[PDB]
Formats: C-alpha cells, structure tokens, sequence
C-alpha cells in the first residue's frame, strides 16, 4: 500500500514542488473511480471559490453568471447552501444545452438556453445593469485551437461583463501541440480533488479591484512545466494514502477535499473541523447519489 | 497679455487640476502656429520617452519597432541623437506609405512598406527573435470606430511583439460619440507640447515587467473627464505667457518643451540646464526648418 504522512495537500498549482516526464500511456488508465465524479469535482471547486467571496463580503447582492452551466445538477446544491445561509444571490445559468429540471421553479435562478457570443454578452450586461456580477465559466468546445478559442471567449466574458470576481476553467494546451502564446487573467490556480486521474485542469480564481485587468502570458515553456507538475501530482501524489489523516477515507483526494471543505460556512455548529467536514461531505455525497 | 508665474508645467494627464466645458466652436480655431509643428510634437515626445528607457538601461541593444512611421522626417533626428551618443539601436520603421529619403542608406535602420496586420506581426516577431523590442505606434485610420480599431491593433502589437516598453498614440473618443468601453495598456499619459491648439491627444508610455500585461478600462464617464481636462489645458493653460520663465520664448508650450528637453542626455557639457535646452531646441528647430 502506498502510504505517507502529509501536513497539508497541494491547494494551488504554485505549490507543486516536483515534476515527472509525462507518460502518454497514462491517457489509457482509468479516469474515474466514483459515480458522478464530475459533478463532485465542480461542486467542491465552486463551493471553495464562492465561500472565499463571502469571506471578502462580495457575494451577497451579486448576480452569479454561470456560462457553460448545463446540466448543472451540482449547482442545485450550491444554490441551496448559500440560500439557506441567508446570502442573497441571483443565479443566471446560460448554456445552449438544457439544465437538470431540479433547477426549475426557483425565483432566484434564471435558466437561459443560449450559446453566448460577444454580442449577447453586451445585451445581458445592459440587462443586468447595475448589479455586481460574479462570473463562473465552464464552457467546453479538445484541440489546442478549441482551447485557445475558449480562453479567448472567457477573456471577452470578463471585459464585457466586468465582474467583481471570476472562476474560469483552465487547462494549459500540450507543449507538443503548441499554436501560439496567449494571455489568461491573473488569478489563483486552484487544484481540483476528484478531477480525472490524469487531468491537468484547474480553475482560475480572480477578484477584480479598481478598473484594471491584469493578464499573464502563457508560453510553450509554461506548457511543458504545467504538464510535468500536473503529471507528478497525478501519478505520484494523488495515489497516496495519507495515514496520518484520521478520517474515514485516507486517499489523497479526500485529504485534499477536507481542506477545501473546512473553509465552508455552515449554520449548524460543530465541536471540531473534522465533524463539519464529515457532515458537509456526507451531505454532498448524499445529494449527488455517491455511495 | 495673458501672463502668469508657474512652477512647472503639466507633464502628465493626471496632473491637470481643473476642467472646462468643451466649446465645439474651438474646432474652427487655428490648429497650428508653427511650420512642421507635427514633426516637432512627435520628436519631443519620442526624445522624452526614449531618454527615459536609456536612463533605465533598457534602450541599448534593443530593436525599436515604429509602426505608422511615415514620412518620419523627425525620426532621422532621433536616430542621429542616440547613434551619436553611442547607444546601439536597430530601427525598424513600418508603414504602407513611403518614408522621407533622409532615412535611406543607414545600416541601422530598416524601412518596411507594409500595413501591419496581426499575422504580419507574428512573422516579424519570429524574425526579430530573440532581440528585445521597444514599440512605438502612431498609426492613423477619425470616427470612434476608427479609433477603437486603432487601439485594438495597438494592443495586438504589444501581445504578439511582447516589447520591453511602448509609446502609443492615445486620444480618448468623444463621450457624445461613445460606442463601447475598452481597455488600453496601463502607462503614463504624457502630455504633448505643440500638439494642435485643441487636440486631446497624448502618448501612452509603458515599461513591461515580468510576463504580466496590465490593462485599464475606459468608459464614457472617463471620456467626459478627458474632454474637459484637455479643454481646460488647451483653452486656458496653453494660452499663458510664463513671465517668471527666463527664456527667449515664454509661451506655455516652450516652458513645457523645456521640461521634456532638460531630461535629454548630450555629449557636450553645459554649465546650466538652460544652456543645454537652448542648444537642443535650436538644434531641433534648425533640423526641422522651423524659424
Ligand atoms: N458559447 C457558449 N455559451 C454557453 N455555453 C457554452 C458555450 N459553448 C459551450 N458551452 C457549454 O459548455 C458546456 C461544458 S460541460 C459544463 C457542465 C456544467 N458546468 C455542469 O455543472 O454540469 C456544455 O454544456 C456546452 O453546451
Ligand atoms: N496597419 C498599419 N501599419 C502601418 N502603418 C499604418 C497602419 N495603418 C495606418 N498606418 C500609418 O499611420 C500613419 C499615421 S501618420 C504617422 C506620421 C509618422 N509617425 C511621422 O513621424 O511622420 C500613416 O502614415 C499611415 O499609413
């Protein structure tokens, strides 16, 4: 058994302190070990991001514009959690695909069946005006060209919407499939527990101050670094059993999930952080129907 | 006579401490009072910008890519000044129009007859590689749409070229002809002596650190502010005779020019800043054929 004692898990890309030459045969290995693992991955990252904004006083009163939200099954959980906490938020879920019917019938959540383009962003900006916007993007086109086009749309989302904060889907293209350098918004590169086994995807979290928008250039050399750091994390780290972690499940992803969940606010009061987390996790798995 | 005693002139947009409701009848007033006033305006701003980079140690060894450089008569002066100072610079002047023949026959200056598009920028970036680039843009399409398109090109110039510094032509569109908000690179808004009588144009000066690119949003409310601050500067300020300025010409623009010229480096040693400036100015007027 692959055991280890760990202090804390890697929360951000910048924390990864080692690399491994990516082995292409990894792409054939089992990508998921849990049912609805994708909704779980998304729920944890978004609970983490949104709890932070609450902590900074920027959540209440905002309109969350989630683009690429369908099916969005897990979003029902997110909405319920903050709604029950007394936070006032309007949700605007936009996707050309249809949403899970559990999202219907909520006065605070608007479902839009539209694929967004720059022009549409302008009209909804005019319509949301003057509410404060929090953007969440999870749009999916694959190719490096598909990715670049996605990233380009995400930047137009921020420029037209001009949100107070954003969570963007972010996976650096493969260095060996490089087309050209580009810019992404500056922000924290949040690592994702329960991402597929060999996924190099993270979520870019940003809070906008003043009227400045800071971007950062990404080059092929950066692409090689992302690939190796993420491969090391996936191959080595995520395969660990954290024995000094006294919790029902000691696998790395549960240790990692624990650290994101401990930052979440609950109405119920708990004697220990471990009790709150077990509760949130049980609650989350029950909601998603994960045994 | 319109007299006043002034400490220093307004060097940057941010220094303008007053505003005046723009009077449209100003557009009919004489725009220029000196021959080749346009080449003079350009020469002073660029001597100012380039002298700063020299001061920061980033000029020597760089390739200056000037787009929208034709005719470029004044550029001959700029090139000679730094060349004579011993600074090693390669000039790449690109415009679809032809350059003044005084620019021909210089091994250090390459004249390109091409209107640049994004694709062309990519090929010259590949070709300049790996030299450090200093971008200077003075492209001209008029309409708010023309301007926006120009600004959009200037940002692509910085993103593909990835320069160590830049000087960009910058005039905010009229609030009453607003089309949409946009972003410009962050930098100092250098005011221009000898600009036309009622011009609201300035030059955006930037030095790039790290691999970050910081932009700033410009809105219609910003447009109204630019209009009134610039109108106050043009109508009131630039019409002053600075009597406490002991110089052959006391008009405001000469007082302003003096402060930019005092930052310029010369081989010849002078006993006073006033002697260096009189010398640089005489030299500049003689070169441009201004009486
Ligand atoms: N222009 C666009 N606007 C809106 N949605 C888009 C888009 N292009 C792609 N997408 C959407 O991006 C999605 C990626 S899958 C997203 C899953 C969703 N976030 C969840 O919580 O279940 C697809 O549903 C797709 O239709
Ligand atoms: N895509 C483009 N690439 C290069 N030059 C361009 C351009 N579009 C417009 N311009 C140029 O922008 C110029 C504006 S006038 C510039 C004057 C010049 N800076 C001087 O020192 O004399 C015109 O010469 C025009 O041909």
């Amino acid at each position: 058994m692959d055991v280890v004692s760990l202090d804390k898990p890697f929360m951000y890309f910048e924390e990864i302190d080692n690399e491994l030459d990516y082995e292409p045969e990894s792409a054939n290995e089992v990508a998921k070990k849990l049912p609805y693992q994708g909704q779980l991955k998304l729920l944890l990252g978004e609970l983490f991001f949104l709890s932070k904004l609450q902590r900074h006083g920027i959540l209440d009163g905002a309109t969350v514009v989630y683009i690429g939200s369908a099916p969005g099954t897990h979003i029902r959980y997110l909405r319920d959690h903050f709604y029950n906490l007394g936070v006032i938020i309007k949700w605007m879920l936009i996707d050309g695909r249809h949403h899970d019917p559990i999202l219907n019938g909520l006065r605070d959540v608007t479902l839009v069946t539209r694929f967004v383009d720059e022009e549409y962003l302008r009209s909804i900006k005019k319509q949301l005006h003057p509410s404060k916007i929090i953007l969440i993007s999870d749009v999916r086109s694959p190719s490096t060209a598909d990715l670049l086009s996605n990233y380009a749309l995400q930047n137009v989302m921020i420029s037209i919407l001009n949100p107070v904060a954003s969570s963007l889907k972010w996976r650096c293209p493969f260095p060996d499939q490089w087309i050209k350098d580009f810019y992404i918004p500056h922000g924290n590169k949040m690592l994702q527990p329960f991402a597929p086994s060999y996924s190099a995807e993270m979520r870019l979290l940003s809070i906008y101050t003043g009227e400045n928008m800071r971007l950062t250039r990404v080059t092929k050399s950066d692409a090689v670094n992302y690939e190796k750091k993420m491969y090391y994390l996936n191959k080595i780290v995520r395969n660990k059993v954290v024995v000094n972690f006294d919790y029902p499940n000691q696998e790395y992803d549960y240790f990692h999930m624990y650290f994101m969940l401990r930052t979440v606010y609950c109405n119920k009061t708990f004697p220990t952080t471990k009790a709150k987390v077990l509760f949130l996790q049980q609650s989350i798995f029950r909601f998603l129907n994960i045994p």
